[PDB]
């Protein structure tokens, strides 16, 4: 659980870039005139954790004024992906119940990365062909992300 | 042409910004993550200049190399502006006949700026109405905010 965030930008393997567009996280092509959204990742272990998957981290956009979670409301049959007006430096200091929907699992592979949820396992982060959502598989490059540093 | 050029971004008065996409200059909505293409203005001169037409200026895109200019290539319908792989410091000295297509007439209007070509005066540089088009040149318009441009320096 690092006190210092590891800032970076997120790309995918269909040549796109993740930016925050009016409070909504979408993926657009990787043109030069795009200022990628800089995310603030940082480790955060889970007590009753799980194997087979990678390292648990938190996620936050725009320095840290908004964070990622995945809860499944009433609702939309599947889980979803929304933002939260909650500072990131306040998150890792909470317990285990409030940290769970915001915890993701970065499974390292090659130059690629992929974020599996924690509250709803088997549900990853994906792009489409247009906002960013979650998936329970059905493609490949829409899950393998390349993290280029700031 | 004073010492050193001027740097700014071409925001048209329809809330779109000027950026360079795949070697072509387009106009996208000025969004909170769009990196506006920084232009380089060196005020040029034309001994056979036209009255009322503003100060002659040649323009460069993305760190000097690549200047814009109006011409009439093979046998098309109308003139059009393009981009030539040439350094801005190098172009400003070549012959008046060589600089002529690259010179543009900048006539300020308050916080705004007109931009008429020197190779083909009467044709003003312009943007489109739908917000995701390449910036071109026109001689008859249908809105003011597409030739009237803001030059916000950063």
């Amino acid at each position: 659980k690092n006190l210092n965030p590891k800032k970076f930008s997120i790309h995918d393997q269909d040549h796109k870039v993740l930016v925050l567009d009016s409070g909504n996280l979408i993926a657009v092509p990787d043109k030069n005139y795009i200022r990628p959204e800089i995310f603030f990742a940082l480790a955060s272990s889970l007590s009753s954790a799980s194997a087979e998957k990678g390292s648990p981290i938190l996620l936050g956009v725009s320095k840290g004024e908004f964070c990622l979670y995945c809860d499944k409301d009433k609702g939309q049959s599947h889980p979803s992906l929304q933002l939260k007006k909650e500072k990131l430096m306040k998150l890792a200091a909470q317990k285990e119940s409030a940290r769970r929907p915001f915890i993701f699992y970065r499974a390292q592979v090659g130059s690629w990365n992929m974020l599996e949820s924690a509250a709803h396992p088997g549900w990853f982060i994906c792009t489409s062909c247009e906002p960013v959502g979650v998936t329970d598989k059905e493609n490949r490059k829409h899950i393998e992300f390349s993290f280029q540093p700031v």
